[PDB]
């Protein structure tokens, strides 16, 4: 049995090292890197890695992982894959834990867009669960924390967060987490999954995948969402992706919106995360 090495950069941006054989599917190390984690609620998760054009693509569990990485190395991170629109409903902390993980790096990353006060107060919950209640000692009016609060930091943002988590005192982790999550889940971009496409004009749009539906991002003004429910049939052909729009009642026909892609492969991995998020939006 010949096994090859596999890396995973985790939620803590540390590394993982195991051994799979060459023609696991991509569950097998899926199960191996959630054991390490100790999580059982696993759904919300899976594996990335990036493709020979540079692209984050989902690995697929059901799949063999080197029909996926083809002729890339196999070096994977692991993240939430569906974030959940309730994350007080999750059954355990530990799930609660790696979602804040998620989110940190989502807030640093500038995918998920946040106000100056929003920032800190995220920051302030982070702090409290990891170093517990505020403490002058390591704290001066010169203070800056080794945590990444955002996508770029000011010394204002840092006196709001030891501001704010001076309030948080006798909070503890699972807590602290609990707050940041409840304050995360209400942000716009929030679990929102961006591709960038060309509308049937060819004006530059992005399309939004996300739990409750499709988002239509033309520009700030005239955003148009289609919940799942309006949502008849998704599909794509070469470049182009197709929305399949329900009738409005006592409409006789359905509405059809076209996308342009940058690729083949955009437009398949558009629809697979669309198909993904659909099963899963149509079960939870
Ligand atoms: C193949 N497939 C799952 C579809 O075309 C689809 C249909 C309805 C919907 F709400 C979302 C989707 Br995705």
């Amino acid at each position: 049995p010949k096994s090859m090495q596999c890396k995973v950069i985790l939620l803590d941006g540390s590394e993982y090292t195991c051994d799979v054989e060459k023609r696991s599917r991509g569950q097998v190390l899926f199960d191996k890197v959630c054991e390490h984690l100790n999580l059982l609620e696993k759904d919300y998760f899976g594996l990335t890695y990036r493709d020979a054009e540079n692209q984050k693509n989902w690995l697929d569990p059901a799949k063999e992982i080197k029909k996926q990485v083809r002729s890339g190395a196999w070096h994977f991170s692991f993240n939430v894959k569906f974030y959940p629109p309730d994350p007080a409903q999750l059954s355990e902390d530990i799930t609660r834990y790696y979602l804040c993980l998620q989110l940190r790096d989502d807030i640093v990353s500038g995918r998920l867009p946040c106000s100056f006060v929003t920032l800190a107060l995220l920051g302030s919950y982070t702090v409290q669960s990891e170093l517990g209640d505020y403490d002058p000692d390591e704290c001066g009016s010169d203070y800056i924390s080794e945590f990444r609060f955002a996508p770029n930091h000011t010394k204002e943002l840092e006196d709001k967060v030891i501001e704010l988590h001076k309030s948080h005192r006798g909070m503890t982790p699972a807590e602290a987490e609990m707050h940041f999550l409840e304050n995360a889940k209400k942000l716009s971009m929030y679990g929102v999954d961006l591709h960038h496409a060309k509308d049937s004009e060819g004006v530059e749009i992005m399309l939004g995948v996300c739990a409750s539906g499709l988002l239509i991002y033309r520009d700030r003004l005239r955003i148009n969402r289609f919940a799942w429910p309006k949502v008849l049939k998704i599909s794509y052909k070469r470049n182009n992706f197709y929305i399949k729009i329900r009738p409005g009642e006592f409409e006789q026909f359905e509405s059809t919106i076209g996308f342009k892609l940058p690729n083949h492969r955009a437009a398949k991995r558009l629809w697979k995360v669309c198909v993904e998020h659909h099963t899963f939006f149509r079960l939870l």
